């Protein structure tokens, strides 16, 4: 349709000009070398039939620039956890982990694997909408099919692959160079739930010479992190979830109803209601409007 767009927020604001209704617009150099925004598009698409992803109205030229026109949504869950005092209580987290499972297993559904699992990439819906309250994954750059649509059969594993992504939430096997593939997202995500709890890791802050080599250091950290310790004073369910995740093998479909349900019978011997009031409710949430 058509659109005017307005400050930085590349991501900008903008408007849809015969709703007056606000979009968030991603925007890529029309002449750019590598170009990787259609690609992103193509993904989101894919995904189009959940109301766990942005909606996205217009892929095209803005000028010097293609553009990715998508639905605003509200906050991160990082932004949150700042919030927050940077800590979640249980119920908040339960909340969010059966949410992400869920959404994981969308993605994965249609033949995507994720690979940027971080709070920063799921983002609650705009405060006041309908799905103001559910938990949206965006973000599609590192994403990739892994299911081949011709063979249809899965990505061969192969080892060596360099690293891209944010070293703290990654799995362990990732850290070792191998091809990404459903488990990895899961593991990654676990890692997030902890993170909240805890307030945080215990490999954040490492340094090194080198970028690959904090890579290195965070991975030979991780490894040498006891499940047992890294959820010391946290549920059972926490280090059942993590266990089972970490032995999937690569061509492995996890169980998502199995972890799912973990996390729902916990839940509901915890005495908590599934109310969608999370620990930043009631809290004043940062807008770009
Ligand atoms: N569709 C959207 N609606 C509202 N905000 C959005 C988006 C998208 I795509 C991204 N963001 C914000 O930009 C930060 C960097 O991805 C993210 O952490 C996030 O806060």
């Amino acid at each position: 349709p058509n659109f005017r767009v307005g400050k930085k927020i590349e991501l900008r604001l903008g408007k849809n000009l015969y709703t007056n209704e606000y979009v968030a617009i991603k925007l890529e150099p029309i002449k750019s070398r590598a170009p990787q925004l259609h690609l992103e598009y193509r993904f989101y698409k894919q995904l189009s039939a959940t109301e766990g992803v942005p909606q996205v109205y217009y892929f095209g030229p803005c000028g010097k620039y293609n553009a990715m026109v998508l639905e605003l949504l509200g906050p991160s869950l990082e932004d949150l956890f700042d919030l927050c005092d940077r800590t979640f209580t249980l119920k908040t987290v339960l909340m969010i982990a059966i949410q992400l499972i869920t959404r994981m297993e969308y993605v994965h559904t249609k033949s995507l694997i994720y690979r940027d699992v971080k709070p920063e990439n799921f983002l609650v819906g705009r405060p006041g909408t309908k799905r103001q309250h559910a938990i949206h994954i965006i973000d599609f750059g590192l994403a990739k099919e892994y299911i081949d649509p011709e063979t249809k059969k899965h990505i061969p594993y192969r080892e060596h692959k360099s690293l891209t992504g944010t070293a703290r939430y990654m799995s362990i096997n990732t850290h070792l160079g191998k091809e990404q593939s459903r488990r990895d997202d899961l593991e990654a995500l676990g890692h997030m739930f902890m993170y909240f709890l805890r307030g945080s890791l215990p490999w954040q802050g490492l340094k090194a010479d080198t970028l690959k080599e904090r890579y290195q250091k965070i991975g030979d950290t991780k490894r040498a992190t006891p499940i047992e310790v890294l959820c010391e004073n946290f549920p059972e369910e926490m280090a059942t979830y993590l266990r089972y995740v970490r032995r999937l093998d690569f061509f492995e479909k996890p169980d998502y109803d199995y972890l799912r349900k973990l996390f729902t019978d916990l839940f509901d011997r915890s005495g908590f209601v599934f109310d969608y009031e999370y620990d930043w409710a009631g809290k004043p949430l940062p807008t770009p409007i």
